[PDB]
């Protein structure tokens, strides 16, 4: 389990407690804790379960910390540090700070952080399973737990900040004791379930979940938990399962810690190797069929919990010294044996069958050590059969002779087993003697095993000497001091486990520790064996706690209480341990040095004389795009290479300046270190299977410290390592050893003839495609994705976007005449030509918490107007064809440079350009066109997003409408941008206008019509400044004109607001304090105009100037500094805030960094003439009981069910939906938006569902030959993609889409629109 337990504050330079009382601190006088207990909360807060008030500063008090006044406290050594290298000490009773004393917890010795924040997460209601945000206001009281009331239905906490504005709960999931409440206390067979639905959890996330409450994930053994899961009511129809690979080098594992016998893998997935594979599983519950589907996604789950766990053990490590036959390897009772002639499976088991022996059986980790240590160095090039095999439907792996499998050592990764396959045969391989499947026809070694019978003064037990086969082992009574007479030195993990099972046979309670031979006698942080004279083993194996690391010099023992085994570290000044030793050690062991500091690089590869190894770094513009922990572990090794990983503590410092010369401003990078795997229960190690030994983390208080397990390294323009979760976008760096050679899989470097033959042969035979570049058609080389993007994408070439019909026709034919019209091709289809450098994918009303997946699309040359806009799996194999960049800034003109510069009082002059204003008469295009050409100039051209903000600022005294002045033929791309200049990029919200590609009436002789832009004023809507596109044969207001002009390239007011920007190089905290000098405050963007006055006020200085923006969670939740809702936001990128503090860029995006740093101005705002901050939502609506784990929503009036359950009743859905959501839950029919709030309410809700669903099936009909709804209502209000339907019949499906458009799917047969209904959800409304 994990909780988080109130504590108390003791001082150590005197041994007393602390005492907050309301003015400050007074004497301690406790030990009687009724009245004082202290908790940690979010943003790194401190809590006081009495007066329920958060401590703060300079003088320290307690506040109430709804308000930003340095609520934030931080882990030092073992003290506490404010905001800016501030401290926390107390004087004569009284507590104030210092800032330059030790605090520790009460009745422990910690610093109040060595014990990690365990929060707790939700089951079900209007957050879908997010973790609870202690401590939440409601009645005026702060409540720092879980509530129990009689409205609600059982134990709720708040899941946000402010829960007053946002009315975000859930229902709580803490520990219980037994199986009877929130639980299932039978199963089949032998445990208790919880099926928690409508929860986007990550894996990771919900394991967590899991575990909190001291269950684990699902675990399918056999047939019957797999079809009683399948007949179950109230189930996801695609959750997890806790199948998972997050090691490094092996193939697959459980959860918790069960075999995996019974195999159920989809014979659809290619089972992708390196690039576009995944590590952890999803079981689909309408077929039961699992997948590999990447699971930094967000999906439902479900735990399971022991009844009646009993904790079983055997004498698993024992020793017995038997004679066999003359040639048996002896060990343990049994007699090993492989034979060194080719063989199949089953003539190799019937041949050595037929003596007194049968094929091998590995039941526990003894096994593997023998066929570890044992067999020749574990057969380093060898391939021995296994007796394990599967003839069942569906698999399950079973031994020759035996009761149970116990064990599973799978080899990375591949259990592949395959789809019309019969025998299913395993074999070894690896150097840990790991297992892979095979064909049971393939002639290798085979070894097996025989029961063998029981039988010096080297070694006498009589003094109580365990052995163990070669090496014997001897505890001591009592050792004080370190290294007393002996110290231990560990090799491998078998090893460890022995020594864990003689600790645990030895002692019989907890807190009793055993010495080992493990420090820094140098103190330089890097960890070595203790030399007992002549001896230098380097460490071939580590296994530390979950944060041990924490000090550059001590000693380290091993704790046997619960971290059994755990390499702990210990004061080697003076710190009680026992101590144990072994006899013999290994002459051969550490005698082996394989690299060579003289090998160079391959090729391209950049390497320092100090590094035995070439590094390969990745920068954040020459790739095709930044990338995940795992997308980037990947992409190394497909390279044959993997993350950096030091042996060291000087090569980090040595590779870090050898780095920072590289670049030039400050970026992160992904490092080799994760704890993801859950076999390591929070320790740390390398992704390439190197023990880890230096002190590479510092131990921060983060809130979410068990989610975000990867190590990522900072560069400095002059050793900081962070904990970053596995979702970030991040560049990296590959590094491969001096001596082994790298891969070329069809990537960047092995383009090089995929430069010459195949551009020279598409530029050659392949002519221009219609309205377009070149379309180079690589077929005959199926890739994935992820293979295909990083196969086109290059110094010019990428991914060929179509985003015209006419170019849309002419691929299509080409595919037909090229290929067929089977196959499919990896196509971006749009409407605009997207930038790969911005997504876009901001939402503009909040910042909720999902992470979207990717929309990886294709296209066949037959019904490609159907499967134009359906995603596809892309893990799989498929040609392409890749679209070529042309000459964007390479194109000069306008030679007139000082005749038409001429700047008048009637012009705004701007970067490059200047602007002219009109009266906002109202005009078509084609007039406008000679309105602006009456004075000199043209109409408002937009290549950059300055420009667009520039407009925007302009926009407020200016009409609701403006022609912007670009025109393209309909269903086409466009160009020219009505002045002979390339189109960079185009503002088109998908929310507002249609990014999907529009298909027109087949039949058209000769209407081409036009299509106009324009930009919107919408009056304090967040889309202000957008782009609408229109057949602009009507008139709107016109209000700009631009022209070129070369020779010419304080207290502000603007819109009731008064801007300061300071010159002046300094932090945040000091900026907040010199606008405070100035009785103003920092800027607090709430709106599009005062973001697009900043940016172009910004652009004017030309440097990045902070901001009211910064965060305390560590960097999950911002806010501004003034007590102001985040709602308008305008981030650079989806994930990256990787820092605190923002400033405000140059190109107007929020640029995010650590504010203990310089940045060349700031600015401070005043509102005095306006001065509005009354908001408060109310919520007056209880929705009734949840039916079948579904709860219902409540808003404005009404209680939604978005059904996510098993459901495949698709015959006359029309009736069957109605009859569906009607036996249900009487008053309620289905779901029908008659508003706009209702569009966005019903989008947001399908958001936390868009890896598993993207639409929302609606209740629309054609009843008296009109679309209406199923009551008897008409259709107010509707949002369709382009124009209305024209559906004559009744058979067709309607759907909210994920962009907040309803599509509507016609169909002549019910079995064709099945994909309709697999990826809708049922909502039935109650009003
Ligand atoms: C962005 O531009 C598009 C134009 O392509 C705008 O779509 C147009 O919006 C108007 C306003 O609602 C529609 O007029 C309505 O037509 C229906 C037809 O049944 C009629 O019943 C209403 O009384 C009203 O006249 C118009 O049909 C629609 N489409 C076109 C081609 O003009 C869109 O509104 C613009 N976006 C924003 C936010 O204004
Ligand atoms: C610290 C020192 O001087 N010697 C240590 C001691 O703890 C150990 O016992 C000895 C070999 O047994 O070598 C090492
Ligand atoms: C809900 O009902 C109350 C009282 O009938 C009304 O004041 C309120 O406007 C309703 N909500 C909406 C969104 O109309």
């Amino acid at each position: 389990r994990a909780a988080n337990d109130p504590f108390t504050i003791v001082h150590g330079n005197t041994g007393k407690c602390i005492k907050p009382v309301y003015g400050w601190i007074v004497a301690d006088d406790c030990d009687e804790t009724e009245d004082k207990l202290w908790k940690w909360v979010s943003q790194h807060r401190l809590f006081h379960l009495h007066s329920q008030k958060c401590l703060g500063l300079n003088e320290l008090r307690m506040f109430s910390c709804d308000s930003s006044a340095m609520l934030w406290w931080k882990c030092e050594h073992h003290s506490l540090y404010g905001a800016a290298r501030y401290r926390l000490a107390l004087k004569d009773g009284h507590g104030t700070a210092i800032s330059n004393d030790v605090w520790k917890k009460g009745g422990s010795e910690e610093s109040l952080c060595d014990q990690p924040y365990h929060e707790i997460y939700t089951r079900d209601g209007n957050s879908y399973g997010r973790p609870c945000e202690f401590p939440f206001l409601i009645d005026g009281t702060w409540h720092h737990d879980c509530i129990l009331d009689e409205d609600h239905s059982g134990p709720w906490c708040a899941t946000t900040l402010n829960y007053e504005y946002d009315r975000k709960w859930g229902i709580c999931l803490k520990p219980e004791n037994g199986c009877e409440d929130n639980w299932e206390k039978n199963e089949q067979f032998g445990s208790c379930y919880q099926f928690n639905t409508q929860t986007a959890l990550s894996w990771k996330e919900a394991y967590v979940s899991c575990q909190n409450q001291g269950a684990d994930l699902l675990s399918i053994n056999s047939a019957a938990e797999l079809t009683y899961l399948k007949e179950k009511e109230g189930i996801a129809k695609i959750f997890w399962i806790g199948l998972n690979q997050l090691y490094s080098a092996r193939g697959w594992e459980w959860s918790d810690h069960k075999p995996l016998n019974f195999l159920n893998w989809d014979p659809d997935r290619p089972s992708a190797p390196t690039i576009g594979g995944s590590s952890c599983a999803r079981m689909d519950a309408e077929s039961g069929l699992w997948q590999s589907f990447s699971c930094e996604a967000q999906l439902p789950y479900v735990c399971r919990k022991p009844l009646n766990n009993t904790v079983e053990l055997t004498d698993v490590w024992t020793y017995s010294d038997t004679r066999c036959d003359a040639g048996w390897l002896p060990n343990n009772g049994f007699c090993y044996l492989l034979v060194n002639e080719s063989n199949s499976w089953d003539k190799a088991h019937a041949k050595c069958k037929a003596f007194s022996s049968d094929l091998i059986s590995i039941h526990s980790l003894a096994d593997v050590e023998v066929v570890v240590t044992k067999l020749h160095n574990e057969d380093i090039k060898e391939e021995v059969w296994i007796g394990l095999k599967n003839i069942n439907i569906p698999t399950l792996f079973q031994w020759s002779d035996g009761t149970e499998v116990t064990l599973t050592y799978w080899d990375e990764n591949e259990p592949n087993v395959p789809y019309n396959k019969t025998p299913n045969c395993v074999s070894y391989l690896g150097e840990l003697g790991q297992w892979k499947v095979q064909s049971c026809e393939e002639k290798l070694k085979y070894v097996c095993k025989r029961k063998g019978e029981k039988l010096d003064k080297m070694c006498p037990p009589d003094e109580g000497w365990k052995r163990h086969g070669e090496t014997c082992y001897k505890i001591y009574e009592d050792e004080v001091p370190f290294g007393t007479n002996c110290n231990l030195t560990i090799t491998s993990r078998f090893e460890q486990e022995y020594l864990n099972d003689l600790m645990k046979k030895y002692d019989k309670s907890l807190r009793k520790y055993f010495w080992t031979g493990l420090r820094d006698v140098d103190s330089c942080g890097e960890y070595n064996w203790a030399t007992v004279g002549g001896r230098r083993r380097a460490v071939t194996f580590s296994n530390w706690n979950f944060l041990e690391p924490a000090s550059p010099g001590g000693c380290v023992a091993m704790s046997t209480g619960k971290s059994v085994g755990k390499w702990e570290v210990k004061d080697c000044r003076s710190f009680k341990a026992l101590s144990i030793c072994k006899k013999m050690s290994g002459p051969l062991g550490p005698e082996e040095a394989s690299p060579k500091p003289d090998d160079p690089c391959p090729e391209g590869w950049q390497s320092f004389p100090a590094s035995l190894s070439c590094y390969k770094v990745f920068h954040a513009e020459r790739i095709v795009r930044k990338r995940n922990w795992e997308e980037a572990e990947r992409f190394c090794q497909a390279l044959g290479a993997h993350l950096s990983s030091f042996s060291h503590v000087d090569e980090i410092k040595e590779f870090l300046h050898f780095l920072t010369d590289q670049f030039s401003g400050q970026h992160w990078l992904w490092i080799g270190l994760n704890k993801r795997s859950p076999d390591l229960q929070g320790s740390w190690q390398w992704s390439d299977r190197t023990p880890v030994s230096t002190i590479i983390m510092p131990n921060e208080f983060q809130q979410d410290y068990d989610i975000r397990d990867c190590a990522a390294v900072k560069v400095f323009h002059r050793h900081f390592y962070d904990d970053r979760e596995f979702i970030y976008l991040r560049p990296f760096a590959c590094d491969t050893k001096l001596e082994w050679v790298c891969q070329i899989p069809k990537g960047r470097t092995p383009k090089t003839p995929d430069w010459y033959n195949p551009d020279r042969a598409g530029i050659h035979g392949p002519p221009l495609i219609i309205e377009g570049s070149e379309y180079w058609f690589v077929a005959d080389l199926h890739l994935n994705y992820e293979e295909a993007v990083l196969y086109c994408a290059s110094n010019h070439s990428f991914l060929a976007t179509i985003t015209s019909f006419v170019g849309l026709k002419a691929i299509k034919n080409k595919i037909a005449n090229i290929s067929g019209d089977g196959q499919k091709w990896w196509i971006r289809i749009s409407e605009w030509p997207i930038d790969d450098h911005f997504t876009y994918s901001r939402y503009p009303w909040h910042r909720f918490p999902v992470t979207f997946g990717e929309e990886c699309l294709y296209m066949s040359a037959k019904t490609w107007l159907i499967d134009l806009g359906k995603p596809t799996d892309c893990s799989t194999k498929l040609p392409f064809i890749c679209e070529k960049y042309n000459v964007s800034s390479l194109e000069k003109y306008s030679p007139d440079s000082a005749a038409k510069v001429q700047c008048s009082e009637q012009w705004i002059p701007f970067q490059n350009k200047c602007f002219l204003k009109i009266k906002p008469v109202s005009l078509t295009f084609s007039q406008a066109s000679d309105t602006c050409h009456s004075y000199g100039g043209t109409l408002p051209s937009v290549l950059s997003q300055i420009e667009q903000d520039f407009i925007t600022s302009l926009l407020p005294d200016m009409e609701a409408t403006l022609w912007i002045g670009l025109r393209w033929t309909a269903y086409e791309k466009i160009n020219k941008w009505t002045d002979n200049r390339e189109l960079t990029y185009s503002n088109f919200h998908p929310l507002l206008v249609s990014g999907r590609l529009r298909i027109p009436e087949n039949f058209f002789e000769e209407e081409s019509r036009y299509h106009c832009a324009l930009i919107l004023n919408l009056q304090k809507s967040p889309f202000t400044g957008t782009w609408n596109f229109t057949s602009c044969s009507e008139r709107h207001f016109v209000s700009l004109c631009q022209k070129y002009s070369e020779v010419k390239s304080e207290t502000v007011k603007y819109l009731n607001n008064l801007y300061k920007i300071i010159p002046k190089t300094l932090t945040w905290h000091s900026a907040k304090r010199e606008c405070l000098k100035s009785n103003m405050q920092l800027v607090s963007i709430t709106d599009p105009y005062q973001q697009a006055f900043l940016s172009v006020q910004a652009l004017l200085h030309n440097s990045s100037l902070w901001i009211g923006l910064f965060s305390q969670d560590d960097e999950l939740n911002f806010g501004w500094s003034d007590g102001k809702r985040l709602h308008f936001s305008r981030w650079a990128e989806t994930n990256g805030q990787l820092e605190d503090c923002v400033v405000l860029d140059t190109d107007g995006f929020w640029k995010t960094v650590d504010c203990n740093d310089n940045q060349p101005g700031a600015i401070c705002y005043y509102s005095g003439n306006e001065t509005e901050k009354e908001v408060k939502p109310v919520d007056s609506v209880k929705c009734p009981s949840p039916v079948l784990n579904t709860p219902w929503i409540p808003f404005q009036n009404c209680c939604y069910n978005f059904i996510i359950t098993k459901n495949r009743h698709m015959a006359t859905t029309q009736d069957e939906v109605h009859t569906k959501c009607q036996k249900l839950n009487p008053k309620s029919h289905i779901l029908s938006i008659r508003d706009e709030k209702e569009n966005n309410f019903v989008l947001e809700q399908l958001l936390y569902f868009n890896y598993m669903a993207s639409w929302v099936m609606l209740g629309i009909t054609y009843r008296n030959k009109s679309l209406m709804w199923f009551d008897k209502t008409p259709l107010s209000y509707t949002h369709w993609r382009a124009g209305r339907p024209t559906i004559k019949n009744e058979k067709f499906l309607a759907g909210l889409s994920t962009d907040g458009f309803w599509d509507i799917q016609t169909f002549k047969v019910i079995e064709e629109a099945v994909y309709f209904h697999q990826h809708s959800i049922l909502a039935c409304k109650i009003e």
